[PDB]
């Protein structure tokens, strides 16, 4: 059987994939055909379908992995495709997490003689976490924080060990979120959610401006301005709010400004999805910082795929973290964000 | 002069009217016209121009304050018609707060002679809301909760005991949100706040239903289903996720549904309003959730006038907070909840 993990989430499939590079002569031969045309797909392809994707970029080469030498890949589909891909199956070991392993069991048990088993969602992503940071990316490093967030003209990416990970604050951003305090490889919780994540995003924009994809969202609110939507401390106050060292550049309340009936007749699609993204985004960060204060964790790691291909709200969450705990908290970002699910999967199959 | 305390907000102006009931022949001798002018144009209309209203409902009958005897009544208008306010009054000392003291303390001073004496928004908040409770309401209980929050059938408004308030921690939603912890008359501080607050419920609503008012909203809120817009956790999971506690009604992505066009097509105006009262106000219990338990305060009182006429925000913070907080915390109400800013600042005129 190939080597898969997936995490079947709310919007998104991500499947972890182990293509083995040390394959013998004897192993050629016995391998049969459907399995050949399995790997010659998948690492022929980087567009699968309409709508599957390979982050080739993402990579892991020539890692050691059960006893194997091969490469990790990592894909991913919609949720909303997932028929096409069980369809595809249908014309061997599956581990698989996040609440479609429990939504669509029944139909993964339509491929005939599959063995299906279901992984915790959280527990997986610990593990895949710990794992990818552990043998690096390709001997880079996994985790990367913005330093001098706050100083746009300095402000850049650089690298942060996690060689002793513990204590960590996790906030997976997925459809909504999720957040973790890591105290051990085998002690974490769950501290508590958020409605307010990546489908709130993206739903929010949909219905504001028409945009069509995630990645038109984002485009939308890079050429936007919040503020003609946002009500601001300086607008109810004409300044700062010097007794409790509230800037007036702080959001006083998301959208306040589109009560106004002359306003919203103005404001742009583009201002409207950047509202939304901003909106979304300090929520998260304020929710994130709160709870690492009750936890009494330093350190936050932002996981999950809003944060794909989203470096305003990655700079926004730097910038913000590091401004409102006045510098006690860091925000730290993985190369590797969305999979640590998927990977968490595959490296249950020892277990069966 | 008249004794009035003002808070003008982002939003509405709260105006404290203090009417005396005590007055002698010899002191209605020395009324001085404009005076009496004022005071029967107060007392005998309950609307004041086009959006001027008077909450006959709150006045507080025979109070004693300031060694005379007399009704506290409260005013309240948009800030956007400040304008008409101060141009109605220069056709005395005022003591105001919320940031309009600020942003317009030059607009007060074009009446001649005013003496304006700007006070703090949250010092004006505490002092009021111990006030108001202390004198209590005609006799009756200023605080009350939600009995049985999480049974509909035995859900009931009843009173609640403040007499000894602290700890306390206050909940303030206007615009946005400010979250106060409160622990004697004279120690408290702003824990935090959120932007998604009044504003953001009044603003997304009309941007997604055209609704033209506050009370519209609620209107086309009370009809709404938010689960046509939601992505609960049932939809993610297809029941339960046991192992963390989430039920499956529980809003795993709030508007999440929305990033399908056909469900963005089927959506009614009513459960957009719905989902978003639901949204914001689940986002302010949680908040204050978390601030409560690193507060290590038990009793939480919501305040402002996003809750004004808001049964359905009532009763979602009453069983929320108690059904996430596994009956730890409380939720608490004041039948004052808009305008303690504005008594605190008439309860500041003895200073000068
Ligand atoms: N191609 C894409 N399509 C849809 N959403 C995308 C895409 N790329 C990024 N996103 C964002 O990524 C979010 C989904 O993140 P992801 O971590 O994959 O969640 P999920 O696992 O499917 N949901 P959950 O069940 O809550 O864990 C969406 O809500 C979007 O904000
Ligand atoms: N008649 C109304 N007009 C407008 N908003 C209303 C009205 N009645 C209730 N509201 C709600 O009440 C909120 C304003 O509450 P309020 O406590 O008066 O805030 P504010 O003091 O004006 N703002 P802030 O500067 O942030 O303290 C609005 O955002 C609405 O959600
Ligand atoms: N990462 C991270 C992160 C991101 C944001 C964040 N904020 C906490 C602080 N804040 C507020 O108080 C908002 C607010 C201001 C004024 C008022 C009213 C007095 C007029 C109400 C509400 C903004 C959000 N905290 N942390
Ligand atoms: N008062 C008050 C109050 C109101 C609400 C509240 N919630 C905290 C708990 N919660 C979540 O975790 C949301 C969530 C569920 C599942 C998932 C994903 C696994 C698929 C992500 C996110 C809902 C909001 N807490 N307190
Ligand atoms: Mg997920
Ligand atoms: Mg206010």
């Amino acid at each position: 059987s190939p080597w898969f993990g997936m995490d079947i989430g709310g919007t998104l499939v991500k499947l972890s994939y182990f293509e083995p590079i040390d394959i013998t002569a004897e192993e050629e031969q016995e391998e049969v055909e459907s399995l050949k045309s399995i790997r010659k797909y998948l690492t022929s392809n980087v567009a699968y379908g309409s709508t599957g994707i390979r982050d080739v970029h993402l990579e892991l080469k020539d890692l050691t992995l059960f006893g194997r030498r091969g490469n990790l890949h990592f894909i991913r589909f919609p949720t909303q495709d997932l028929p096409t891909f069980i369809q595809m199956g249908r014309d061997t070991v599956l581990c698989a997490t996040g609440g479609g392993a429990y939504k669509f069991e029944k139909d993964f048990r339509t491929i005939g003689n599959l063995h299906l088993h279901k992984l915790d969602e959280l527990d997986c992503l610990v593990k895949g976490l710990l794992y990818i940071d552990s043998v690096s990316f390709n001997g880079q490093a996994e985790c990367y924080y913005f330093a001098n967030a706050s100083e746009p003209e300095r402000c850049q990416k650089m690298p942060f060990n996690l060689d002793d990970p513990y204590p960590l604050l996790v906030v997976n951003i997925g459809s909504g979120v999720s957040i973790l305090a890591v105290h051990s490889k085998d002690n974490y919780k769950r501290v508590t959610g958020t409605s307010l994540g990546g489908g709130t995003f993206l739903g929010l924009c949909s219905l504001l401006t028409g945009c069509e994809s995630f990645e038109e969202a984002l485009e939308m609110a890079s050429k936007g301005d919040s503020t003609q939507a946002d009500k601001l401390v300086r607008d109810i106050y004409g300044g700062d709010y010097e007794r409790f060292g509230l800037p007036g550049w702080a959001v006083a309340s998301s959208f306040g400004n589109m009560i106004y009936k002359e306003k919203r007749e103005s404001v742009s699609k583009e201002d409207l999805a950047r509202a939304t993204l901003v909106t979304i985004t300090n929520n998260i960060g304020s929710v994130a910082r709160m709870c690492a204060v009750n936890e009494k964790i330093n350190r936050v790691v932002f996981v999950g795929n809003f944060l794909r291909v989203n470096t305003l709200s990655m700079k926004l969450l730097a910038y913000a973290l590091d401004y409102w705990s006045k510098g006690q908290l860091k925000a730290l970002f993985l190369e590797h964000e969305g999979y640590f699910g998927a990977v968490g999967a595959l490296l249950g199959l020892p277990n069966f």
